[PDB]
């Protein structure tokens, strides 16, 4: 049936990687949304991607619960990590592959 704000909240508890973006992950309506999905695809991860423009419940979760200013946003193991500006710095430093390998999350060759 229809998705309620509690289905996003239980999904953040269910999935190992979650993101909130401006579009579908295959056809985003923002360049930084393309660029976040390229972190998630280029490392070979498994994730759930939520579109704010397609459902008011998603943009409402971002308003009240994802209280950080920047869009788009990254979540790992039910916790907020950073915006698009920051995920690249973890990628460069190796700290992103370090967290994935420490938590046992799926990615490319360590």
């Amino acid at each position: 049936g229809a998705m309620v704000k509690k289905d996003i909240d239980d999904t953040i508890k269910s999935e190992d990687v979650v993101t909130f973006i401006k579009g579908l992950p295959e056809a985003p309506m923002c360049a930084y949304s393309k660029r976040m999905i390229d972190v998630l695809e280029a490392l070979g991860l498994e994730y759930t991607s939520f579109d704010v423009l397609a459902h008011p419940v998603v943009r409402s979760y971002v308003k009240e619960v994802s209280e950080w200013p920047t869009i788009p946003q990254l979540f790992i193991k039910a916790e907020f990590v950073g915006g698009l500006d920051i995920v690249t710095k973890m990628l460069e430093s190796g700290d992103l592959k370090k967290m994935l390998r420490d938590k046992g999350i799926t990615c490319r060759d360590l």
